[PDB]
Order: structure tokens, then sequence, then C-alpha cells
């Protein structure tokens, strides 16, 4: 099963939230995918 992505902590900027928003759609992507 495709990596499940931690969620980001106190000081996640931006730029964290938005990786993490990529890291999850791939996430959503390749859990349709599996």
């Amino acid at each position: 099963p495709p990596k499940k992505p931690k969620k980001p902590g106190p000081x996640a900027t931006p730029e964290k939230l938005a990786a993490y928003e990529k890291e999850l759609a791939a996430y959503e992507k390749e859990l349709a995918a599996y």
C-alpha cells in the first residue's frame, strides 16, 4: 500500500502544506490505482 504522508506539525509553512497536498493527492491517485 502507498505511503501515508505524515501531517505537518507546528511551524508548517504554506509550502509544506502545498507539498503535503501534492503528496496527499499522489496518495489518493496511487490509492485509486492500487
